[PDB]
């Protein structure tokens, strides 16, 4: 359902899905993308988190500047990605299957198979000044 | 012990090997880096390359401009790096593990395990006259 077209918006505000070229020949495969083009940002950060323990749960943060792309590169996991009046979960299972979280995206990232890693492109250097990490003060930011 | 250190150089000029900051806790293992830091360019693509049957041979060719910088995040491969006068050989089996090619390095990906996925950071966006092809031609322009 969800990640069928090239690029598909969700009911989250912002939040947008994506499916990137894939080459598949004799010789392997292959998938692309392309900064300012497929995904909305120019990175200055990447980062990878593998090894997550079986149910184990991560996240529960939002961002108030950094913006944020999600792609599982092997194996499996679930986000959920919620506006403050909005949110939804979608399952990244295959490496051509790519999210855009906005700045202020409340995220969590669970259900990691054993050999999942998930690459995420940041626009911004890390500061743990950026996060939000209660959902009460989140839902205040969020409110019109 | 070649990516013992955080940043060593290669003898292939300007070929850097790369150890990433890495945090584990209960709830698993996070890796880092930045661009324009650890990683010495800003990229316009990415690209990953898998499900390569485990005789292939990749690449064997060079960048005019294009810098690339891989990282395998899921099993292993290894890469041959030549800058005409000097070759290398580095295997990359660890997601924290890192190697940079500037241009006219003329690069070969092999070896790749069965759930080997490959991870590429590009500085430009796909050009197919960024190649060069020849090698005779690679060693006059060094
Ligand atoms: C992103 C980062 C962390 N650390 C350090 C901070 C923590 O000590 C450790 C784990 O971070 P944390 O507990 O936030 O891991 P998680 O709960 O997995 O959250 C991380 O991934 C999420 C997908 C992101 N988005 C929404 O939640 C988060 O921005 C990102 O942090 O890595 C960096 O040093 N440098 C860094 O660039
Ligand atoms: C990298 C790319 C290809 N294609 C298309 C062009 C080719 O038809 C096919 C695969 O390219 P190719 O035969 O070069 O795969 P390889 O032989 O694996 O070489 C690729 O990976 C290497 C790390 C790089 N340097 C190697 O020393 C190369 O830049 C990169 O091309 O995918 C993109 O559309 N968009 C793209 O961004
Ligand atoms: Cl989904
Ligand atoms: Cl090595
Ligand atoms: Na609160």
């Amino acid at each position: 359902n969800n990640f069928e077209l090239k690029l598909q918006m969700s009911k989250v505000k912002g939040v947008s899905l994506h499916k990137f070229h894939l080459v598949n020949d004799l010789r392997g495969n292959l998938s692309v993308g392309e900064f300012e083009k497929d995904i909305p940002f120019t990175p200055k950060r990447y980062f990878t988190v593998f090894g997550v323990p079986n149910k184990e749960v991560r996240g529960e943060h939002a961002h108030k500047e950094c913006k944020q792309f999600l792609i599982c590169v092997s194996g499996n996991c679930s986000v959920l990605v919620d506006d403050g009046e909005n949110r939804e979960e979608y399952v990244l299972d295959s490496i051509d299957k790519g999210i855009y979280l906005p700045p202020m995206t409340w995220g969590v990232q669970y259900k990691y198979s054993k050999d999942a890693v998930l690459l995420v492109f940041a626009s911004h250097y890390y500061d743990s000044d950026d996060y939000i990490r209660d959902y009460s003060t989140f839902k205040q930011m969020r409110q019109n």
